[PDB]
């Protein structure tokens, strides 16, 4: 399409708009429980699990003047363990994208390495991974294709506080810019020049992913609205 | 979603945020072509096709205030044969809807007699078949559940022309109303007390319905827009 | 303008992008005190205010198609006195609409009597006013060019509760509907069949209007958002 | 407001949602014609108009997570003399703004001066002034608080032709930019670094602004759309 938006104040099990893999699923909270959490509400370790909008989306197209997406979510991450891992983070692949084997922990479920087929997404990293570019401490990161962010800034993650996350770009800026916080709290913003239309394909899915390693956390969406424009 | 929005100025061949059900596909002039055209651009008989937007929509949910949708699109109908037939419409239906056996000409693929599975559809037709309800003259008409209109008013089709569509309701009114017209021409309306959550599920799909029988017509979508959105 | 929306989450002093008429003004809490309130926060009696959009909005063009508007909004009504009154509700007037003389208590400052220039307005009255028509109990109602509403249903009014209300209203099926309801409550409904473009001049300003009379109340507006559209 | 949007697909005399400033006013065409232009069409010189939509606009606020704005608008700019001159532009400034003494010609109406109170605005200039800076050639600039734009591109002017611009901006990427294209044309991209809240006050007013000089042309927006919303 030219132009689609959608909003999700709420979710609920099996949401029939979602395309749910991995461990994905909705709790009785109404929340997109992105990895698994046990019926006493402890997150389970050593999962993985992604959520797509089920329409793909037209993020780009020759003939348009202008292509631009903004998206705004809420996400609450309480640690399992005494410390918190792996993350979340909001995504961008081609429309039959899979988690890719061996993508664990460590990898979010959006890449296969630690190294038309193209990953953009912005990370949300709870557990500082250094050996594979992790600064060391909590961050919020821009990958493109790659584990290994962009761009990275420190995050001050707060245990269960619900988070508002922003994401924008357009194809005239060529930057893609993401603000995030907590009540009564310091935003934390990153951004990263890039034109998205040289590492992604025409037509896109957009959703989440969230892993937990050896060390757990809940990794829940709690609101999500999203919104894209060709302008011709 | 508890809302959502999209926009198309213009198709193109697979259409990706599509589904594609009978004949229905998108040509050389970018115009939904939900019946078979052959190379020559004749339109041919007996087709029959369909086109849903890929996500399913959530159109009603107990807990909301209010509940509304609203739809624009423009539409060419060139007759083939020296008379048109059969017509096109906007339905909403279960998700899995898939055209009815026996529900080509006129039927307008959306009923599989001339009599949770709910069918609620704007027709606009352009061939009166009287012995099933059809005022003698080409006219708009609001189906619920069959295929005799429970509201329908003249409409004067206008061959080859862009007509205008808008279809709107919401759960407080009640009302489901259509109003259509061409350029410089008097505009039709067309309006039917009902209350959609009483013959609908909560998640549906949108889209359009058309078919030729006997005799011929293009019945082509150039442009699209909808909106759908949950109140609480 | 074709379409125009705007969303007020909140409000802060001197509001810019509104207009005050009367005693409206907004509070340290933030909200838009349509009548006066001391600074213990007791409602005044003999207050009357309004608020209107800055912008004048073109609410009907001849050559549109269909026209449309909604809009939504939060409010919440302490009684100051024992017995609540009068009322608030949300207009629609010509741009340069002003408080009427004589407009107080009872007439909701929209209407100089009790009986180009046309008014049509939702009123949510607080207190009955028997001898010019109101119910034997509060109420919501529809009031065009009369503060006599030419439909109006029961309205379980909770003291100090935020309430949410939604009215709708579209051209094509000429029925202006508002939908009101509190948290865990039971919702009331409000409709009127009316074309709105035969009582009202193509511009118009909207906005909110309140008063208390011998009895009082608070008259607040804590979120507002509004949308209006004309599809040619 | 916390977010507010208008489209003008045209226009008619005496727009009453606009503020006209100089020689600003609506032709029978519908088109704004910012500059004077006689009963025969022709243009005249020293000619100085501007249009701002009636309503300020929040621009800004320091609680906000993030503001952001975009406007399209498609112009007209058609020489009167051999050799067109001088431009228009889309700008920004307090709500109270006015055409500054001593802005004509070469200074599009925007600066009393070729060197709170801040202006922003996206110019189309039509005649190289290049004794204040002016590259030799038409171009697109970024002018902040100085006729002296601080970035700009060569940009390929079509006499009569509709040309379509996009601005856009958000407070998380900084930066500020515009495409514009003729139809069958290489679209001109200008962007400039920048955060607003740094040189426009919270509250403005948008809008146009355009001129002729010893040399002539039309200077008409045909159409307008704008967009602004502060999440928080
Ligand atoms: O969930 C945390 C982490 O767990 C696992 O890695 C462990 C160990 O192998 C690593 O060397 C250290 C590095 O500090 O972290 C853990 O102790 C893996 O599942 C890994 O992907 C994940 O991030
Ligand atoms: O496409 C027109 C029409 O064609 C076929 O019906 C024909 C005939 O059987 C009917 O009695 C008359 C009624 O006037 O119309 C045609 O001549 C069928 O395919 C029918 O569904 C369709 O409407
Ligand atoms: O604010 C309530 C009411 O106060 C005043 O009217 C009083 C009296 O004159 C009326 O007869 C009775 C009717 O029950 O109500 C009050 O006691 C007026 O200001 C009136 O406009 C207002 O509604
Ligand atoms: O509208 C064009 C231009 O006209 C006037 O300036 C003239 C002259 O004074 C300048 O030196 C030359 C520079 O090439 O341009 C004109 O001939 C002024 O009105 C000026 O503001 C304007 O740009
Ligand atoms: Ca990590
Ligand atoms: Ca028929
Ligand atoms: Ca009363
Ligand atoms: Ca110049
Ligand atoms: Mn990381
Ligand atoms: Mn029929
Ligand atoms: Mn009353
Ligand atoms: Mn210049």
């Amino acid at each position: 399409a030219n132009s689609v938006c959608f909003t999700f104040t709420d979710f609920e099990s099996g949401q029939q708009d979602l395309i749910f893999q991995g461990d994905a699923s909705v709790g009785s909270n109404k929340a997109l429980q992105l990895t698994k959490v046990d019926s006493k509400g402890n997150p389970q370790g050593g999962s993985v699990g992604r959520a797509l909008y089920t329409a793909p989306i037209r993020l780009w197209q020759s003939s348009s003047l202008v292509a631009s997406f903004e998206t705004t979510f809420t996400f609450s991450i309480s640690q399992g363990s005494s410390t918190p891992a792996d993350a979340l983070t909001f995504f961008i692949a081609s429309p039959d994208t899979k988690i890719p084997s061996g993508s664990g922990g460590r990898l979010l479920g959006l890449f296969g390495s630690s190294n038309d087929n193209g990953v953009v997404s912005v990370e949300f990293d709870t557990y500082p991974n250094t050996d594979i570019g992790d600064p060391n401490y909590r961050h919020i990161g821009i990958d493109v294709n790659s584990i290994r962010s962009k761009a990275a800034s420190k995050w001050d993650w707060q245990n269960g506080k619900t988070a508002t996350a922003h994401i924008s770009y357009n194809s005239a800026s060529k930057r893609l810019s993401v603000v995030s916080s907590y009540p009564n709290s310091s935003p934390v913003v990153v951004s990263f020049d890039v034109e998205l239309n040289n590492v992604x394909p025409x037509w896109v899915r957009v959703g989440f992913s969230a892993t937990t390693g050896q060390y757990t956390q809940t990794n829940n969406i709690l609101a999500w609205s999203f919104r894209s424009s060709l302008m011709g």
